[PDB]
């Protein structure tokens, strides 16, 4: 197979970010730090997402990409996982009313068919109620991670291929976009929260161009003050896309 | 149909085994010394040398660095003219002793694109060096992730159609051997020249890779500042996803 490169493919990249994208990382360590029980901090998670997707609205930011659960944290104890998964379906019934109001669009992107039955009945019809709403796009990432993504995409692609649908010459930068979950617009900004300087598994191919903003401030922490600071220094960021 | 709860292993992660390089910042380091226009890009290999020489006594087996990227086309005819001439001189004069401590030199990239000359001296620069038993250095040249990712589902997709694998085969390592830079990935990337970006580097190769930028232009990027690269590296927790 040959390949030429110098011939041409659009970056879907931009004064505002459009797509923020967002690493909700230091829940345990913010309750460690305040001597709170072992699962407060993730408590605040979607109650604080809210409170971004509020804010990020009126600037006229029209998507946010979430990172709630990661295909790795599997690894962790049954009872984290439990727990962690029993507490995102509640928050999500306790503030899907506020994510309502504010004509918010709500998605989840990931494995869903590996949730609680439970998790997968409440998020088809959060994502039904919903999809028609004309606000900013909430994407929330549950049982995703960058290598899933790219391999569901792949053999999304063999089997086209399979059946008659496309040939090999046909693989571009444009179908391969369009056949992964979190697509075109790509974030304009990564902000990850907990001090980690690495992207851990989330959107390793949307992220080519991305400007990344990772703060020492813990998720609980992370306020209105925060994102305005993360916004005002994505504005100073020269961006130039290889080119001059 | 996806799965992703059983399968939670896999992977390739005190001293980092390999190294991503991002040698960024060479055009500003002519301009502020008020040099000629492409006085910096002149450094490039020879102080890529030099840290291949630091990095071989520290233990370092790998060594990732890019040097052109499929979006840097988009430049000058005029300043892309220049810098592959450059890096065929460069090429030539430096990676020639005897010395069998020295690199073995690998290329990944598109190589059909560049000047016939410039792949006459890659073919030569692989050959020369192939037997020799110190750091593997990979010069990433007309390179980037989503060409890598690209190329790789384009391979795929022919077995595929051939016969020669199922769909169902399709999983993180089958995909892993098809990538050109492979398993182990990148335990550090360093990224010269300000910018906090990847800039379509080593995107799959990336997921759980420890990030750190530096202000320094690559040309001033010297033994001092990669010691204490790897000394930052060194105080980072890894968690890979997991707790306890
Ligand atoms: C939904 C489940 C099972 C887990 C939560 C995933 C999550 C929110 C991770 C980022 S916060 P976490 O890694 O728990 O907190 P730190 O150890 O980083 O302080
Ligand atoms: C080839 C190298 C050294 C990496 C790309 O850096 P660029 O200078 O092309 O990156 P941007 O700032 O354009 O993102
Ligand atoms: C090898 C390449 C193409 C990048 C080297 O630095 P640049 O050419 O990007 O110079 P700056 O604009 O970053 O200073
Ligand atoms: C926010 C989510 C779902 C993942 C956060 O990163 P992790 O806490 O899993 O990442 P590492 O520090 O283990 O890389
Ligand atoms: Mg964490
Ligand atoms: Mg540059």
């Amino acid at each position: 197979i040959s390949c030429s490169l110098n011939l041409t493919e659009k970056l879907c990249y931009e004064l505002m970010p459009k797509h923020i994208a967002l690493i909700m990382d230091g829940n345990r360590r913010w309750a460690k730090d305040k001597g709170l029980e072992v699962y407060e901090g993730h408590k605040h998670i979607i109650p604080k997402l809210k409170e971004i997707c509020d804010i990020s609205s009126k600037l006229g930011i029209q998507i946010i990409t979430a990172f709630a659960f990661s295909t790795e944290n599997w690894k962790r104890s049954k009872e984290e996982v439990d727990f962690l998964l029993s507490l995102f379906e509640r928050s999500l019934k306790t503030e899907f009313q506020n994510l309502a109001k504010n004509n918010v669009r709500i998605s989840i992107i990931g494995c869903k068919s590996d949730l609680p039955m439970t998790l997968q009945k409440c998020i088809a019809l959060t994502e039904e109620t919903t999809k028609g709403n004309k606000g900013l796009h909430l994407v929330i990432a549950l049982n995703y991670g960058g290598y899933y993504d790219i391999l569901q995409a792949t053999k999304s692609i063999v089997n086209k291929a399979m059946n008659g649908l496309l040939d090999v010459e046909d693989i571009n930068k444009n179908l391969f976009d369009q056949e992964l979950e979190s697509k075109c617009p790509n974030p304009d900004l990564l902000i990850r929260t907990g001090g980690e300087q690495r992207v851990s598994n989330f959107l390793l191919w949307q992220l080519a161009y991305t400007e990344f903003y990772f703060t020492n401030t813990l998720f609980p922490d992370f306020g209105e003050e925060d994102l305005k600071e993360a916004i005002m220094n994505f504005q100073q960021r020269h961006r130039r896309f290889g080119g001059h």
